[PDB]
Parts: structure tokens; sequence; C-alpha cells
């Protein structure tokens, strides 16, 4: 009855006005796929996936217009497409870049059915609309660019950032901690994230050090897909090892939180396999009682957090701003989800044709 | 001192005589990508990639030549490149594609490198050349034909057949199995291929009635990233279980020989990381005693397998025959290593031209 | 095509500058079997062996003698060579003196091969020279001497030392510690190596008190086969647990890993079985996520270092510099990888007759 | 008060009547070092080692020769020489040779030590001489001399015969294990010896087979350090598993009975530290509940095993036989302790002379 009719595909380079700096690399620009689902209800569905690297951008566009034809004249029912897609990719490997562009068709799928039925993707999923405590985020920004950054979002009202750290000595990613704690005072959340950057002795020593400054969680210590390493940092800690940005679908949070590897989480909408992927997730997390933060996406993740029984923070990192209207808004460091069928995610279609690759 | 000096890829969709009947679907064609890397002392090695299904080919061969601009002027020196190529796709997600264009890289740098040396790939890695047991790769082909083609290969002398199971009903499964008994006597290998496509209850039901019939080994019984229910099937049986063609990378074989998944492995050389990635691999399966066989990419697959010290078998499985000269051959049942520099693949040049996609 | 066609050994006892003081007995001279492996091609490999004790001397060099037969004539190919020997002390216990032995003959095999190849170890091995940070390694000096070499070390560019301790009270172990850190300032490395002194209650207890004096890491608390009493020192520290030196053999490694009994490793490239074993530790410890230094063989380990993913810190003991060319030089506190072919070991010949036993 | 005086060496290579073929290779002479160990009370001490190759055996005597200084005017008390051993050869490594060395000395000191006090070992250890069942020890002989050679050993009283097996197809094995039963009878034990030559899936595939067959145990089905692989192979069985002639030293012992490796232990008595290494074995193997059986050393352990609680078989395989007096005899299938001082070794000194290296 609703048939998908169509898939469209644009990719952007859009440029960032901070370059997001990490221990191992700056994202400089954001290299974005937005997405155009069609379908026979005359109503269009929208998402974008973020690439990381303009080396990775072509290549995750061909490979979606690739997949059109996979998914073109099949209902409109994403939790039925998605066990297709994953059972077409079954050899491939239903993971990377294939696993990305499966939950780029899922968003856009839910965000159709939400303009089908006139309502908001939260209200779609059974939950009302809530305001979402949301942190400003940061990147590995040097003492007075970070602290400056720290101060201008206390004034837009949010009440925690998270900055980059992973410095060559331990005392410069103090010294990074100290002058934003001096600067907002003792109130403030500040997370940190050292993007896969120490090893685990390393992570232990700079960890501890970090917890005598009370900061609210340490982000991703060690390498990713070192679960077992990640347990043995949490174990030396009481501050809580948070991680699971980098998880590609469920089955992946499954096995961190089965070993215990973090006691906080947060799942990527992308990653993590689109609204199907992030509600599987949301049950996992309730029963292992893990607080659920969102990584990126902040329009979807707003959607999916009011829905999330362990909701924690919004991640605040707004990539696609310059190509979709704000129909999102920060009140008082808050996220509130706009009263907008689906997602709320409308193109700003003269600015699209600036970034175009 | 030996510089990369230029990358180039061709995407070809080569005919494959029997096509690949699966449980999950059948691979009819070979999408392949072939790689060129040249280098300032005058030797080019040579490699391809296998992508499953053509929607994944174009984007394989885009990403490789986005890549191309990160290793050109780079030291040729694999295991240096793979460390690099592993930190720059950190916040990306180091798997899936991305993990299996690096593979690619790597084998074609491994395969310059004993170019350079006059040596071939085998002795570089410090081991002699020696015939090395390989088993004939046949699809989900019914009774008869599945029959005919495992009389061929006795016939050519190879002592072991791989047949693709996993039929709407056991006694399909049984049916096939005992026919090839029939033909081919009690002395054979008959090794089976689930591909993933039963739950763990049907898995121990099915196993244990062909454990009955005698087979050598049940492959992938159910979904590849279940390692949990991999276990619990292998518990029940006294055939061994048999899986890690689709492990990418050596830390995913790690979390699955840690929980003792399965008594036998077959890493794939393209998803485990190439010659660097299987030299690790071969160390793991040493330490957790696991014979090891592969899956797939017969030609370099010979000289990491005399390489290897629980070395077990090679599977047959030509997909890349029309386009490469017949270097690699098979004789009484055991693939025999070509005495040529690196890895002795060389392009059939009108062949190729051929298949161009 | 090329073999092996003689072994030579000599063993020389070479007088030590300073005396290597342990908790447990002073290393007075270095009792070393020089190893020469003759190629039909004409190149002849070189390595050397440490026998520890005078002691042992003799009846290694004997076991080395009376082993030539077994691999004159074989192929000049050390992964084979290896399995080979593996076999043959099968029944009499492949470890200890015996193993040992093998290590020596399995150095100097890839010495050979990169001598045929015309390449530096680490080129072969498929990585790139890099300068790899060496601390200087003194011994239980006492208060005085230990600090007037730690200052002289500080001088030549190192930025950390190695003292002994495990004194007959904890108070003598900080006094040494104190001295050291008071002369060399905050910034110095500075590890403590217990060799395997003390009992796990004690080692509790003086690691606890060390560990408030900031040391580097804690080597060998107890002894060296109790990999489940170092989990239990080590479950009670901040500060890593090294060991490592002790394993012969990747499978004694494999071992201590699985139980947790370290956070740092370091394999001696003679009781490890030599490049052969040093390449499958080095997988091991890369999957287990453990940082990986070397133990004495300063030549070959800046070698295997560069090619070791979680290469750490190369240790700085020179036992041979009285019989072999100063090829290996520290810049900085860094060891440089000499640009010669193998390993860079050069007989000074006329020394050698001056130590022979 | 009694002081050791003095230590002399000899090695022999004699030769033994059948050649003991095993699955990887045949020892077809029995390389000893014959040791008296004088003392002050005008009394020697005596025991032999066993090398298992030629190779090791002039280094094996050299070895012993060298460590004499060590031990001659120290007390003869076997504990405290013992732990001063253990604790010189700390850095060096107290496994392999050395260990095999040092327990030549702990057992002809307490051969001396019965003789200052004029009673048999096992009075002199607290206990009664009692008969030990005992089981004749033949090789990897073929089904026509197994079979004769078994029924030579039941017409000489023995109730039990092992039999080495594993040769190329599992059929040749239960072949050999038939026409014993065939020969001797369905009261018989037969136990097989596979020395250390299948991987884990071929062991628990060829046990389960011969467990249908009614063997008494198997031995050493996979290599001996892999206590895990062990594990996982008596986890398929009914039948026991057998191993520990390999252990050196009760720390080995006390990690594979940890894991629960095996049912049943045989302790070496040179490899598991000499008389003092077999009692505190014996207290393991009474808590873990483990019957203990003695490989080789018939002369020592038939008195070391009527002092062990758990006392299961003796092994009878004579490799001393031509350069001793027959002081131990078997009547009924069991060995009978002498009623000697010591532990009854006489050495026959003109065969001696004929067989020495
Ligand atoms: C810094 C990061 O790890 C985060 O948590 O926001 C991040 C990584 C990559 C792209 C954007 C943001
Ligand atoms: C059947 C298979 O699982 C195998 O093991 O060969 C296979 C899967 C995909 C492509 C080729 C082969
Ligand atoms: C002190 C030591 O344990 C070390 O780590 O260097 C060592 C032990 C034995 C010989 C040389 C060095
Ligand atoms: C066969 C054996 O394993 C045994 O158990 O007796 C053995 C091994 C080596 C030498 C003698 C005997
Ligand atoms: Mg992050
Ligand atoms: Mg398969
Ligand atoms: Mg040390
Ligand atoms: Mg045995």
């Amino acid at each position: 009855e609703v048939l998908i009719t169509g898939l469209r595909t644009r990719a952007v380079n859009v440029p960032l006005a901070y370059p997001v700096h990490t221990a191992v690399g700056t994202v400089g620009t954001a290299p974005l796929v937005l997405i155009d689902l069609a379908t026979s209800a005359g109503v269009v569905g929208h998402s974008y996936l973020f690439a990381y690297t303009p080396v990775a951008l072509k290549s995750l566009k061909q490979l979606l217009d690739d997949m059109a034809a996979m998914i073109v004249n099949e209902p409109l029912a994403p939790v039925s497409l998605e066990a297709m897609l994953a059972k077409r990719f079954c050899l491939a490997g239903y993971t990377g870049l294939i696993r990305m562009a499966a939950a780029g068709i899922d968003m856009a799928a839910w965000d159709a059915l939400g303009k089908v039925h006139e309502t908001p993707l939260v209200k779609l999923l059974g939950a009302n609309a809530r305001p979402v405590q949301a942190y400003d985020s940061h990147s590995l920004d040097g003492v007075k660019l970070a602290t400056e950054r720290a101060v201008t979002a206390a004034e837009l009202g949010f009440r925690a950032v998270k900055t980059k750290i992973g410095y060559p000595a331990l005392d410069q990613d103090l010294a990074v901690v100290r002058s934003i704690r001096q600067a907002v005072g003792d109130d403030f959340g500040i997370m940190v994230d050292y993007n896969q950057s120490l090893d685990v002795p390393a992570a232990i020593k700079r960890s501890q050090a970090l917890q005598q400054e009370g900061v609210t969680w340490i982000e991703e210590p060690t390498l990713q897909h070192d679960y077992e390493g990640h347990q043995r940092i949490q174990s030396k800690l009481n501050v809580p090892v948070q991680m699971g940005e980098n998880w590609l679908g469920p089955e992946e949070m499954f096995k961190a939180l089965s070993i215990g590897a973090c006691r906080l989480a947060m799942p990527d909408a992308m990653k993590i396999g689109g609204v199907t992927g992030w509600i599987r997730a949301s049950a996992l997390a309730q029963q292992f009682g893990i607080p659920m933060s969102s990584h990126l996406f902040q329009e979807i993740s707003a959607h999916l957090l009011a829905a999330t029984p362990t909701a924690h923070w919004l991640e605040r990192l707004d990539l696609a701003g310059s190509v979709i209207e704000p129909t999102l808004t920060f009140e008082g460091g808050n996220a509130v989800i706009p009263d907008l069928p689906g997602v709320g995610i409308i193109w700003r279609e003269k600015e699209i044709g600036k970034y175009l690759v």
C-alpha cells in the first residue's frame, strides 16, 4: 500500500566553523550524503549520513545509488526492510559502510512514515516529546580556545561541555581541564574525550589523574574494538568510562556491555543501525542498567532519546546546520523537538548547491 | 628507498562456470577489483579483491581510487603502511569495505616486495614452499549436480569436497550428503557449509544428524557475528564447527577464539587484513591450538599456508581464473606454489578488457 | 637453493665494566656463545646467546655443536627450521637450554637471510627502520653508585633508567628511588626490578609504597613462573607490573597474558624463540593490548621492535659490546638501526681471542 | 656433619633390545648419565639421568660437571640443596636440562641418605614397602610385533601393556588395539600413547573411536604444554586422558591440574624434580583426586609410589638394565622393592666400560 518509489542522494562537503580536532586527527569539513526517499504516498523521507573523511564520501554515495534497486517498490516498512538488507549483505558483511548506508535508508524511511501519519517521530514511537539536556561538544583546542568556547557555551545556557584531550603529556591534559573549570566554576559538567589514543596502562594513569579533577566521564580511552581493555581501565576508576559511538549495530554494543566495558553508552544513530537499531540498543541499555547518550545526529537523536528509558545526554555537534533549516532549538541547555511530522529535517536547497561534490 | 609511486584499479565482473549457490543466495559472477601497485623500483605488485555482490563493486573501486593519495610516496613497507591506514581510519571505522580495501593494498605491496627481492612470497616469509592439500568447493547444488561435481573432483585427484546445505528440511541436507558418500566412498572428505542459515536450536538438531553421517566439519551453522551461539552449537558436537571467512581483522578472530566458538578456523586473506593480518591470525591459531584453513584467494593462500604452523586445508574456488595465468597448479589434490617472485599473479590482459565494468 | 652448510660456535666470557648486581646475585661477566651460520650462498649469519652463569656456558656450546648435524644441508628457511627442531625435541622437552640453542640458530638464520637479500632485517620483516626509545639498565647499586650512573645516563641523552631493588628493608628500596629522583628531576623515567625476590604479600606492600613515589613499572616482583601470584600483585596496583624476560617461547607468554599476569611485557629475543618466536609474541601482545619492550639483545631488538605494533621501550644493556663493532648507536636516548644487511653484527675478531673459553 | 665431598658422572649410550618407536620418532639407544655422589660418611649415592637423544648427552654431562663446584662441601640435605639450586638458577631458568641435572643430584642425595641410615628409601620416607602393580611398556610396533610382545608380557605375569599409536589413519590405530585385545582377552589392560602427535579435533575423533574399543587410558593426545587443549579433549571423553611425563617441576603439574587437563597423572622422577619434587607432586595429586602413576625410572619409582597416597601404576621400561644389577624384581605383574639401603642401584662396572661415551 505505501511503497518506496525512489532514492536520490547528493554528496556535499560542508565547511565547519570550528574544525573538530582530535588526538588522532582533525575533521575540518563535514562530508555528508543527503538522502531523499520517495514514496507512493507522495511524501519524501529525508536523512543524511556522515562519512568522517572525504576519502570515503564518493564511495558511500555510490553504494547507496547501487542499493536503490533492491528497495524500490518495497513497502515502506523499516523493520521489514532492515531484516531484508541484513540478509542480502549476509556474505559481504553487514557492517562498516554497508551498515551505515542501510541505516541512512532506515532513518529516511521512518521520517517518511511519520510524514504519512502526520506525526512527530517521537510520537510514532509511543512517547511524549520532552526537553533533552544537551552538552556542547568542542575539540582538542588547546587551553585558550577550549576555555573561550566553554565560556560561550555556558552563556548560551549549556550546563556541560566536552573537550578533546590526549596531548603528548598528561600535564597538557590537566591544564586544559583546569583552565575550563577555572572559567566555568565547579558546577559545570566537563566531559573529556581521548578518541582511542591511549594504551591501557597509559589510560589507567591519566584517567586517575583526571578523576581527581572531577570530570564527568572519560570517553574512548583506548582502541574502540578493545572491549576487554576498556573493562580493565574501567575496573580501576570511580569516574565512568563512556563509549559506543563506534559500535556498528546493537550486536557490537551487546558484546561490550556483556563483558562490562563501560558504565555509560552513547550509540551513534547511523552506526547503530538507524531508528530500528536504536530501539534495540535502548532495550539492551535498560536491562544492563546503562545511562544512554547520543553521538552526532542531534535532530533525530532528540526524538530517539525522548523514547529511551535510560536517556542521559544529547550531544550538540551541528554537522549539517548549513544545509537544513534550524527546526531543532536549544533552550536553557536543552534540545526542544520541533512539532513537525517525522524528524523535522527541511533541506535549505540553495545552500546544498554551494557544497555539492 | 623503494617507494610506492601509483595505484591503479580495474573493476571486472567475471562469469563463473558454476554459480555458487548458498542457503542465503547465489553468487553468479565474480565482481573483482584488480589492483596494480607501482613502485620506484620499476616493479608492479598485483592483487585482486572480491566484492561478493555487484552492488558493492563500484563503491569498493571508488574507495581504493580515493585512498591512492595517502599511500603514494610512502615506502614499500606493508607492516608500516597497515599501522598508518589503521590510524587514518580510526574515526570512520577500520572494518568492512575500508578494511577490505586496505587488505588489497597490503597484498599487492607484499607481492611487490617479493618481486624487488626476486623471491617467492613464502620464502620471503621464511618458509619452504610445500604442497598444500586442497578440497574442491562446490555449492547448494541439489543431489544430482553436487554428486556429479564430486565424482569429477575425485577424478581430478582431490580427496575432499565442500557442499552447501541448509535446505527447507533436514532430510534434503542428508540426501545430498548420502548421495555424495555413495558415489565417492567412505574414504573421501565431505565438508558441509550452512552459510549462516540456521538458528542455534535448529543447528544443534541438524548437526547431530549430519555428525552421524560422518562429515568432516560443519561450517558457519548460524549468524557469523554470533560467537556465543557457535560455542553453544559446538559444545553439543563431536564433529568440529568451522568458521572464520567473515572475521574482519585478527581482532574479530581473537574474540571468537577467546570464547571457544569453533574447533577449526578458515580466515579469508582479504577480510583478515592481507598478508600482514594473516601472519598475526596464524600466531593466534597456533596458541589456541586451532587447525587453520583458507577461504578463497587460492593463489596467495597456498603461500600463506606453507608458512602457517597449524596449516590445515586450502580451499580451491577459482574466482579469478579467467583474468590471471594458471601459475597455481593442483597435482594429486594439492596446490603447488609457482616458482615465481611474489605471489605469481600474471594478468591475462585481453581477457580483462572483456569483463570490464 | 640456499642451504645451510655449517655452524661454528665460540664460547667467550667477557668482563662487564659494571657487574649487574640483582637481589638474587650478581652477573659479573657475560658468558656468551658466538654463532656463525655458513650458507651455500657464501654469506655467514651471526648471533650470540647469553648463558647467564659460566656454569651453563660450556654445556650450551656443546649442545649447539651436537645439534649442527641436524641443520646442515637444510634450506635457509627459519620458520621451517623452527618447526623441525620443535618436533625433534618433542620428547626431550623443547624449553630451557635446548630452546635457547634453537633460538640462536633462528637468529643467525634470519641475519643470513637479510644478507642474501642485502636488506636490513627490519625491512625484510616489512617495516621501516624508526628510532626506538631506550632506557639505560643499571643494577642493585646502592644509593650513591645508582645515583651516579643515573646522572651519567641523563647526560648521554637517556630519558629513563632501570635500577635493581629488593634490599632487606623497604626503606632501602625507597632511599635508592628517592636519591635518583632527587638527582634527575620529576620528568625522568625510573623503572625498578625486583628480580623475583619477593613473596606476594611482601610485593603488594612494597609496590604500593613505590607507587606513591612515581615509578614507571615494577618488574618481576615474585617468582617468574607464578603467573597467578603476579595477577594477584597487579590487581592491587595502579602502576603496571612488567614481566616476560623469562618466558620460554610464545606459549609461556600466552599462558601469563591469558590470566592477566601483567600490564606490560618484555620478551627476551633468545628465550622467546628468536625472530620467529618474536613475531608470534608480537601478535599476542597486540591482541591482549600489552605494550611490548625488549630484554637484552639490543642489536636485534632495535630491529624487532620497529616491526612490533605495540612497541614500547628498548632495554640498553650492552653485554657483547666488547666483541662486536658498535654499529648500533644511541642518539638522544633512542637506538638507531644500522643501515646494514641483516642485523648488523660484525665480529671484532682479535677481541674474541682474548676472551675465549 | 655429613657433607657432600664429590660428584662423578659417566655418559653411556646403551643399546635397547627393542627400540622405542613413537609417533614422533624412535629412541633406539638409551643415552644415560650415571651419577656418583660421594659423602664424608664414606657412602656413595647413585642415580642416572635419561637424555632422550644422544644430541643432548654430552651437554647434560658437562652441565653436571660444571655444577659440582656449587654442591661439594654442602650438607647432605636434599630439601635444603634443592632450594639453593632453585635460587642459583633463578635468572637462567630453573627448567629443562638444568632442572633435570638438579633432579639427578637430588635422587643421588636421597639414595646416599638412605645408605647413611641403612634403610630402604621407602622406609626413610615413612612408608612400608608394598608390591606395586606394573604394566609393560612397548612401542609403535605395528600389529604383529605389538601383539607378539603383548602375549609375552601376559606370560611373564603382567596384567596391562602400553602400546604406541598415532599412525597415518585411525584405522591403523584400531587394528593394533584390536589385534592385541584378540590375543590377550577382554580382561587385560591396554593403554595407548599418542606421544603428542595429534591436534585437538583429530584427538577428539580418534579417542572416541578408541573409547568404544575399551582402552585403559589415552596418553598425551596433543602437545604436552597445551593444558587447555588437553582439557578440551578430556571434556569429550569417558575414558581418562593421561599425561605428566613432560611436566618440569611440580609447578607445571599444578598449572595443568588447576585447569583440569587430565584425569590421571604420571610424573617422570627426573623431570618432576627427583624425590623432593615427587613428594610435592604426590601431595598435589591427592588433593586434586588424581590417581598417580610413574614414567620411567622404575627402580626409584617403585619406592616413591609405595609412599604415594593415590599411587596407581608403575611403568616397566627398563632403560638402564644393562649397567645396573637386577635388584628390582617383577613378580606376578608387580614390582617388588629390594631390601637394600637407599634405592638399591648397584653399578655393573665392567658393562659400563663397554658403553662409555
Ligand atoms: C569527538 C568525537 O569522538 C565525539 O564524541 O564527538 C567525534 C568523532 C568523529 C567525528 C565527530 C565527533
Ligand atoms: C560458500 C562460501 O561460504 C565458502 O566457504 O566457500 C563462500 C561464500 C561467499 C563466496 C564464495 C564462497
Ligand atoms: C636485571 C635483569 O632482570 C634485567 O631486566 O635487565 C637481567 C637479568 C639477568 C641478566 C641481565 C639482566
Ligand atoms: C613412550 C613414552 O612416552 C612412555 O610413556 O613411555 C616414552 C617417551 C620417551 C622415552 C621413553 C618413553
Ligand atoms: Mg567521542
Ligand atoms: Mg563458507
Ligand atoms: Mg628484569
Ligand atoms: Mg608416554
